DNA sequence: CGGGTTTTTGTTAAGGGCTGTATCACTGTTTAAGACAGGCCAGATC
DNA sequence: GATCTGGCCTGTCTTACACAGTGATACAGCCCTTAACAAAAACCCG
DNA sequence: CGGGTTTTTGTCTGGCTTCACACTTGATTTGCATCACTGTTTAAGACAGGCCAGATC
DNA sequence: GATCTGGCCTGTCTTACACAGTGATGCAAATCAAGTGTGAAGCCAGACAAAAACCCG
């Protein structure tokens, strides 16, 4: 409910003073029952201790920068930044899910008595926000931007018998309150070096606890718990940044295949994912080695665009959010360029190609009362994205014939969406998923020609990537929409929220607060409760 | 609480189904109760007639222009305002207070059943806030404004027999939550003409019942109430502005009596109060009409400053909180000078004052932890004005009397500031009220001797008002510290807080919803219940 | 008026468990509008 | 050409222009019990 | 070890009890959906020509 | 001189950067409000007779 503290006192003894009863309970009362809740309460043990990581069952809330040297003579640094402990914070995440594990367990009829090797898949992901910053005062104070590393645990399964069985799997993935929060610190996500120097120590914890079972009591018996990590909810730029591949205008498009954006259109779905986490740090090496005694533009096509030392540990994937959110810009691109009549005549100005967009903005917020925006988001994309649009949009060019091409490219593509836009693709819609082949092979084709006035050279990432990657990615991983970046995209509210209710502006104790109330919020032996009215 | 509706809901449902009985009632039930509080909802009578107002009782919230021409022919106004009838908000009020007056006749042992002609006195206070904006997206760019015109129920007295007795008295009078809010508007204070096309109708309202009496069944028998309004919550600025005076920085400078600001350094503490409203709009009749044909610079004196139709009926006062700030700002200055001993040397340069005031500022952060700040706030001018204070400073001087000269000159400051600061000197420091004049007194010689070189022309209107005319606004009114906007002052932050949290962004309803909801907040029939646990 | 009784009450101090409220460290990071007085140029004028 | 006078421009001044609200910590009451000894009306009993 | 002493149960037929509960039908409450409205761009970075300007044969 | 080439300038094109939350309406479902006599699930009757948990020769 976001109440403060003051605030829950006041509630906590109106109600009491009134009806005579006690029904709230007082402010310790809850200090105490948080205590419970956070990192830092149960005992646990790793086996083989963890290199590197300390054994200590009672960390809290760590500084982020990892006594960070901070003087007048090293580089410097003021991002201010809080975060747990990788192994404790997994720790509590997990006994936060208890009594779901044990459900589960029933209910696949296993003896709940039992401590086999949990293996657990988590889905930790970065994403830096923006304009964090507020108005406390009367100033326009500055553009503040914030990052928040954050994990879930998407799937536990035991190796029951001779099997494995799924004794629990997230209901809603992406969701923003099954995203528990890890780090958070103020600084610009492409300031690399900060960046890198606050997320050293987790990627280093995380690669220890790679390789360890951990023991945990839970409810009486003692279980021993399997780990595997899965990096997925990276968008694009984090996806080049972290991994050390080269901005995302470069001639290599795909993060997922070394193949460049020319030869990516003389041949769209014949690609298959080839870029891996240890070749990347092969290439690098060959680059910054160059053993072979090439020029840069040899050593460049040697090493495929690989020009830093990947730092994160990430997995080939594409993200449906943005993936479904370019291909709507795309498309609101080529409506403005088929209202442009452009397959015809080209090189218009840079004022008619506006009057077209004047044109499609009017006809849209007057056929569908479809409000122009100039940020595209994903409202926008669900709302545009429909064949009623090309049914509109086809009363503004003159030619039929662009109707029954843009129709059927329409048609096409929302025929694939839902393969990669669900969350389950394998029963959810399987026709569209052993479908998809021949439905995106013509695509391809029809852009290969009715609009080659566009897709002769350059195609974009994101249709690339829809139109090659997806099948593989779906036989490799199950879904891909399940393994995205929604999760963390919706907490930027929760992070502002917070902040200005929850916290003490003391910009040392003001973050603990933030990181502390988004944790309590996202648990689940809370949403338990606040999902009562569900019996 | 400020809950919404959503989380007041959310939290209902949890406790319904938690408990599984129903302690907090649900939302329908809480619109049902709040009809009740808000005016517009009881009977009541004039008589005679309101001249001008509608006879209707079910006028609650309504559109503040008054139904002012928009068209594109018509003096563009953009300003969004809403307002209650004058009426409908006090007769809201009154049986908003019914239990408490009715509390007070049994206290002051006297008949729950009697009628008498109640004479109620009201507080009028206006008071425009600033930047009361938020960004909504990108860009700092428009700062906008706001206007809260509003009242407060100051005493309610019934003539019993042939006596006066005080049925009802405020307990904190300038209170953060018991200003009732009247009308609140977007738009800037100095916006003449949207000021006045918002306000005309309300003056014309509280004109109209100054010449009638509420007839109102409170409590069963119907009881006859009999106004007095005294406009008093206004800053030096709206008080200029709205009785028709030069700006502040003019050659008259007391707003009670029409005297040169040369003439009140010379003549310290000798004046009358001589500027009452009949009198204002009498002067401007003589400025417009112009009857003896004299130039601008002596008709100038004969119309003492006055120099525009006189729009509001105030009444003579000094506001308190701007009263002492003002003094404190005035020695703060001062003992920037006597660091820099201008006595000695005069006629420095617009360097040495910045050092001077770095001096200042430096040594007292050190010393008392005192942090300086920009815009002088209450909290500041509180701790300044200390014997501490000047105890401390006095060891920046080189001299050996001017110790003295500001020791004295802060102790007969302080011997005065409870005199206009307390709610009630009569019955709180009748002896610094009866020392008052003499304190006064000696404080004029002091400045005019041992400070002829700042206080030798120029004399700020705050030390012209506390000085000479303190004694006679108590005589006159009781009071000064009750008569003053800091009621008015503090609800501002509500405003924002509303805006934010309890509205609708629909440009229309979300002041409607501000407003309605303030005044809520501002009740008291809800105020004894979140004042239960004391009781 | 008493006067044995009830019938209930008043009191002591240590230590703890609990609860309610006050206190604490801390965060804003220059005004804008108008009045008047010099002072110096700048042009009107003898 | 010399001189008298007004206009513009800065420059000082005087009123305003958002700090109470966040979580955490610290006291200060305040009741329960040991065991006995004494103390206000409540009231028949004499 | 299997046999024996606790807690714990079945167990009496009577009369008792509170209270759910039959069976309408409209006047209320309560749940859960809808609804109209709000934000009013880019900012780094890759690649490509193209023009010009200075170098070189 | 004549041309080549390299540097700077835009110019497009790629990925990215803030919309669910506010108070209001408005129908569907629930309940509930009486009627009046029912039976049904326990209550408890002091005292008596077949089982689980553990002592005991
Ligand atoms: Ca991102
Ligand atoms: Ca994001
Ligand atoms: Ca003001
Ligand atoms: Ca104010
Ligand atoms: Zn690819
Ligand atoms: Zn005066």
């Amino acid at each position: 409910t976001f109440l403060s503290c003051s605030q829950y006192h006041k509630m906590y003894r109106t109600v009491k003073a009134i009806t005579g009863r006690q029904i709230f309970q007082p402010l310790h009362a809850l200090r105490n029952a948080e205590k419970v809740l956070l990192p830092g309460y149960h005992p646990f043990e790793w086996q083989p201790p963890l290199k590197n990581v300390s054994s200590r069952t009672d960390v809290g809330i760590i500084d982020g920068l990892s006594g960070l040297a901070s003087s007048v003579d090293e580089y410097p640094v003021d991002t201010i930044a809080k975060r747990f402990r990788y192994d404790s914070a997994l720790v509590s995440a997990l006994m936060d899910m208890e009594e779901d594990i044990l459900e589960g367990m029933r209910s696949q009829d296993l003896d709940d008595y039992l401590n086999g090797p949990f293996t657990v898949v988590v889905k930790e992901s970065c994403d830096g926000m923006g304009d964090v910053s507020e108005k406390h005062g009367s100033g326009p104070a500055v553009p503040e931007k914030a990052v928040r590393f954050s994990f879930t645990v998407m799937r536990i399964t035991i190796e029951h018998g001779s099997q494995n069985v799924k004794v629990f799997e997230e209901p809603k993935p992406n969701s923003e309150l099954c995203c528990k929060p890890l780090c958070l610190m103020l600084a610009d996500e492409s300031d690399h070096e900060t960046l890198t120097a606050i997320l050293s120590p987790l990627i280093a914890e995380r690669e220890a606890m790679k390789s360890s079972e951990l023991t945990l009591e839970m409810g009486g018996i003692p279980r021993t718990f399997k780990f595997i990590f899965r990096g997925t909810g990276y968008d694009e730029k984090l996806v080049r940044e972290v991994e050390g591949l080269e901005a995302s205008g470069s001639v290599y498009i795909c993060t997922l295949c070394d193949t460049t954006r020319l030869e990516a259109s003389q041949n769209l779905v014949f690609h298959s994912i080839t870029r891996s986490h240890a070749e990347n740090l092969q290439r690098y090496e060959v680059w910054r080695s160059n053993p072979y005694h090439e020029s840069v533009e040899e050593l460049r096509d040697r090493v495929k665009g690989v020009s830093a030392k990947p730092f994160i540990e990430t997995v080939p994937s594409i993200d449906a959010l943005h993936c479904d959110i370019g291909n709507a810009a795309e498309f609101y691109k080529i409506f403005q360029l088929e209202i442009g009549e452009v397959y015809k005549h080209p090189n218009a100005s840079k004022e008619e190609r506006k009057r077209w967009q004047a044109t499609l903005d009017k006809h849209l917020r007057k056929r569908m009362n479809l409000k122009p925006i100039m940020r595209m988001n994903g409202n926008f994309a669900r709302k545009l994205m429909t064949q009623e649009t090309v049914d509109a949009v086809c009363e503004l060019i003159p030619s039929e014939e662009r109707h029954e091409a843009l129709r059927e490219l329409m048609d096409l593509y929302l025929k694939m969406k839902p393969v990669w836009r669900s969350s389950c693709p394998a029963k959810e819609c399987p026709e569209s998923l052993c479908q998809y082949s021949f439905n995106s092979q013509r695509f391809a084709e029809l852009l290969s020609t009715k609009f080659k006035y566009r897709y002769e050279g350059k195609i974009t990432n994101y249709f690339h990537k829809t139109l090659a990657h997806v099948p593989e990615i779906i036989e490799r991983d199950g879904s891909i929409g399940a393994w995205a970046s929604e999760g963390n995209q919706s907490g930027n509210k929760l992070f502002r929220r917070f902040r200005k209710m929850n916290a003490r502006q003391s910009k040392c104790y003001e973050m603990e607060d933030v990181l502390k109330h988004h944790w309590l919020y996202t648990s689940k032996y809370l949403q338990k409760f606040m999902n009562a009215h569900n019996a």
